[PDB]
């Protein structure tokens, strides 16, 4: 009974993927860079069981079998272990575990209404898993491949720090990979607040959103042949340079491009909400008070606020936000009462006149999710299945 | 002491007027279409008056002279003179009505909170009285030019019917004019309703706001450059055609476009609110129930919500409008008690169950203003001014 146990993180994006030039292999109209998240606060624990004979690929809360339950996988696992194969095929010292069925038991921790692309950090989870119980030699690079055709975005989630997807010029899609930009410790004073706004109402899916937006959208025929790969280098350019200004307007600006481009798809695609809006508004009305760029926004296929920042400019940004959101759970786990009443302080013996504070935006807002860029899957000792059996 | 006065209409754009290549002669980056509606329901009514001497030229509420209550328009209005002065010039038996200072009288009837370019209607009814008092020969379309220069869309509004700005290729802009693409006559039950909703926040001026589009929003450029010069020819055929499927996509796309430019700009202009995306979605649904385009939704610069349909259609319309806005006012100037009756009974007996009425929608919605195409400035024996003094 061989066993390996991972556990995988979630990103954000900062310059969007949204449509697909190929629906077969997950190839996109144009590449995307994100910011992958810190495990200690957020990720998916992922154990891969395979041994002689137990059968059928199976997941498990205790019960259903491997199809649908995806279904397009199948096919990506047996790309692994058509790897893996290559692999025994090469020593007979090594075990036959390309052709054993798996065993896969899953969980995470991210919180319920959040957005976090808990479908491509599960693949990617799954796919490092199994990469690391096949003890395959191939690169995280070529790797990633197999995640993108698994479930695009999902191949970004296999590198730590700032990564990018690589859109390819191939038509079989073998330079559409993820490649990594920077790692996080290239620029680790990178900060992120999720602040979960409550959706009262069902959002368009990303699969048939996107979709929608490449068939209908004219203005989003000038977003990928212009507006992305232009914002790629300038992005690309401001992650090595670890020059945030720059880094934070390119993901307002993509953010805003995004929705402005669901927002010429027909029907029109809205995610972003009056609470969306009015968060945005805080943002620049905070970057004006303090002469610079302190706080970047960027929102998802839904209404929620990712607001990147420097750690070094906490304190200036919280002074707003936490004064804004202060009864919202999710301060108490970063900061103790005393800090947070420094926050309330800086505001209260601040000089910003510029507007009055919105008492009414915190109803509409449930949850804060603090955390950093962090680190990449990690292969741990802890584990979901019994080394013996098989959970 | 001689008078003139006249009433002109607003109009209402399906093909949108936003961005300006020139701010000195008011010319376009793209021309635009509009709907003229009618001076039964709205109207601004101006009344010129000139004689020996009184003098510099004024405005009244009882008061104020012209310069800044404008001002950009003195030049307009040498324009007019000097138009006059070449009639006269040619004539000793014309009185000098272009060396004669201007006495002007303005009121209206658009409801506070309704949208209606009321400078552009303002500014095209004190061009036609002027051109009126001054009997000047020259063309509706080129007299537009100044109506253009003088305050831009106002150009459209000295046509009735379905009447488009042509943005011209010239840098003098003696081509950017209005030009009527049929009259009211051409397609009569082209009807509208005029959602009030709200507007809970204040939102950036037209002005500052199309400037701002231009110098920030990267999609624009596809909007102008392939969009609207597209939208524009497949508009003006469907208007010829009285094909309102087509007219219908065109001016609710158009109305996405515009918005989803706003949106892309940066900051980022909302003008639209979460009540604007629920009209929107009920105008799909109400479509989708019928099986047939019989509604067609537009938004300007703000919230409110402009729905286009034919007289034919209205009681099918209505069966849901009148069922979610019933309590609003601005019903029972068109309809009587059992009119309205109708529209509740049509909607309770019909097999609607797509989705659930929304109740709450109606407390957005301050009024509804029902109107319909209309035509063009018209000289009326009323007026604002005594024929012996000038009031």
């Amino acid at each position: 009974v061989y066993t390996a146990s991972v556990t995988a993180p979630v990103n954000i994006a900062t310059l969007k993927y949204w449509g697909k030039r190929d629906t077969k292999l997950n190839l996109p109209t144009n590449s995307s860079i994100s910011v992958t998240l810190s495990q200690d606060d957020l990720r998916t624990l992922t154990s891969a069981a395979t041994a002689p004979e137990f059968e059928r690929d199976t997941l498990w809360l205790n019960g259903e079998p491997h199809s649908i339950d995806n279904e397009r996988t199948q096919n990506c696992l047996r790309d692994l272990r058509q790897l893996r194969k290559e692999m025994e095929s090469k020593d007979a010292s090594l075990p036959t575990l390309s052709q054993w069925k798996l065993h896969i038991v899953s969980e995470n921790n991210f919180p319920t209404a959040a957005g976090l692309a808990s479908s491509a950090a599960g693949f990617a989870a799954l796919v490092s898993a199994i990469a690391k119980l096949y003890q395959l030699p191939q690169s995280t690079s070529e790797i990633s491949r197999i995640a993108r055709k698994g479930s695009g975005s999902a191949c970004r989630s296999l590198f730590g720090g700032y990564v990018a997807w690589e859109m390819g010029k191939a038509e079989d899609g073998h330079d559409s990979m993820a490649v990594q930009i920077a790692d996080s410790s290239d620029w680790p004073q990178m900060k992120a607040c999720v602040l979960v706004v409550s959706d009262i109402k069902k959002d368009v899916s990303s699969t048939q959103g996107m979709q929608l937006t490449v068939a209908t959208s004219e203005l989003f025929k000038e977003r990928i042949e212009h507006v992305v790969p232009k914002r790629f280098e300038v992005m690309r350019k401001a992650i090595v340079e670890k020059d945030f200004a720059t880094f934070a307007k390119e993901t307002m600006m993509d953010s805003n491009s995004f929705h402005a481009t669901c927002l010429d798809s027909f029907p029109p695609i809205f995610y972003m909400n009056d609470t969306s809006k009015r968060i945005i508004s805080w943002c620049h009305t905070i970057n004006q008070f303090y002469g610079e760029t302190i706080v970047a926004y960027t929102f998802d296929a839904g209404p929620n606020a990712v607001l990147y920042y420097l750690a070094e400019n906490e304190s200036k940004l919280f002074a707003f936000i936490y004064k804004l959101f202060g009864s919202v759970p999710g301060w108490d786990k970063k900061f103790t009462t005393e800090q947070l009443e420094a926050f309330n302080h800086q505001f209260e013996s601040s000089n910003f006149t510029a507007r009055e504070l919105d008492l009414e935006l915190q109803k509409d807002v449930a949850r804060v999710i603090l955390t950093q860029v962090g680190s990449g899957p990690q292969e741990t000792n802890e584990s979901l299945i019994d080394a013996k059996t098989g959970l």
